C-alpha cells in the first residue's frame, strides 16, 4: 500500500526542488518512449537546446523504475553515457533535464542506411567501455538496443534510456523481474530465472544484428512468440553471414551464448580483436539523417 502522495514525497528529497518552467521556454515534442516523451526545450539565460524526459507517476506499469534514470545519470557518470544538467518535479510528472545530443537516435541510422564494420566495431567499443564501468559497480542496464543509444554532432557514442537498469549486491548478486525489449532480451530472463549483468551482452549482440540485418531477428512476429523462440531455439544468425569478416562472426559468438555462465563479460569483450576496426566517431557522421540526401 504505497500511495501516489508516499511516492511523490520520496522523489521529492532526491530531485532539485523547484519549477523549471522558469528558467525553460521553447517546449517542442522530438519523440516518445514507453516511460513518457522526451520533449526538447531552450534555456533562457544560457540560451543552449537541453532534452526535458517528462515521465507521468501515474501512468506507470512499474513506477518504482523512474528512480533509476537520474540515480544513475549522477554517480554514474562517464564520456559515453548521456549528462543530466537537472531533474525536478511537476504536477504528476517527473521531467529530467539532459544533454541535448546532435546526432540522435541508432534506430534511425541501421534502419535507412548499411554501416560498415569498422563503424559497427566504434559502437559496440563505446557500448562495452559504458558497461564495463556499470557492471564493475554492479549495474545490469536491462533494455540496451538502437533506440537507447544517442550520437553527438563529433558521432560519440551516449548510453542512454536507463530507467530500465538495476543494482545488484552481494546480498542480493540476481534478480528475476522480467525487463527490457522482447527481441534484445536474453533467454535466461525470457525463461524468468537469475539473471546477472551478462544480460547486456545477449542484448548488445542482438544490436549487431540489428545493425548488420537493419531490424533485429524474429522482428516482424508478434513479441510473445519473438521470445518462445529466442528461448526455445538456437542463438540467432545473421542473414548476410557471407559478408561479414571471419573477426566479427567470432566476436558476435561470444556475445550470442545462450548459457549465461559461458557467455562473455564485459572486460573479456575488450580486448577482442575485432574493436581494433573501430574507426573515428567522425565516420558516423555521414550516415546521420541531418548529412543524408535521400
Amino acid at each position: 500500500r504505497v500511495s501516489h502522495e508516499q511516492f511523490r514525497a520520496a522523489l521529492q528529497l532526491v530531485v532539485d526542488p523547484g519549477d523549471p518552467r522558469s528558467y525553460l521556454d521553447n517546449f517542442i515534442k522530438i519523440g516518445e518512449g514507453s516511460t513518457g516523451i522526451v520533449c526538447i526545450a531552450t534555456v533562457r539565460s544560457s540560451g543552449k537546446l537541453v532534452a526535458v524526459k517528462k515521465m507521468d507517476l501515474r501512468k506507470q506499469q512499474r513506477r518504482e523504475l523512474l528512480f533509476n534514470e537520474v540515480v544513475i545519470m549522477r554517480d554514474y557518470q562517464h564520456e559515453n553515457v548521456v549528462e543530466m544538467y537537472n531533474s525536478y518535479l511537476v504536477g504528476d510528472e517527473l521531467w529530467v533535464v539532459m544533454e541535448f545530443l546532435e546526432g540522435g537516435a541508432l534506430t534511425d541510422i541501421v534502419t535507412h542506411t548499411r554501416m560498415n564494420e569498422e563503424q559497427i566495431a566504434a559502437v559496440c567499443l563505446a557500448v562495452l567501455q559504458a558497461l564495463s564501468v556499470l557492471h564493475a559497480q554492479g549495474v545490469i542496464h536491462r533494455d540496451i538496443k538502437s533506440d537507447s543509444i544517442l550520437l553527438t554532432h563529433d558521432g560519440r557514442v551516449k548510453l542512454s534510456d536507463f530507467g530500465f537498469c538495476a543494482q545488484v549486491s552481494k546480498e542480493v548478486p540476481r534478480r528475476k523481474s522480467l525487463v527490457g525489449t522482447p527481441y534484445w532480451m536474453a533467454p535466461e530472463l525470457i525463461s524468468r530465472l537469475p539473471y546477472g549483468p551478462e544480460v547486456d551482452i545477449w542484448s548488445l549482440g542482438i544490436m549487431v544484428i540489428e545493425m548488420v540485418d537493419g531490424e533485429p531477428p524474429y522482428f516482424n512476429e508478434p513479441p510473445l512468440k519473438a521470445m518462445k523462440m529466442i528461448r526455445d531455439n538456437l542463438p540467432p544468425r545473421l542473414k548476410n553471414l557471407h559478408k561479414v569478416s571471419p573477426s566479427l562472426k567470432g566476436f558476435l559468438d561470444r556475445l550470442l551464448v545462450r548459457d549465461p555462465a559461458q557467455r562473455a563479460t564485459a572486460a573479456e569483450l575488450l580486448k577482442h580483436p575485432f574493436l581494433a576496426k573501430a574507426g573515428p566517431p567522425a565516420s558516423i557522421v555521414p550516415l546521420m539523417r541531418q548529412n543524408r540526401t535521400r
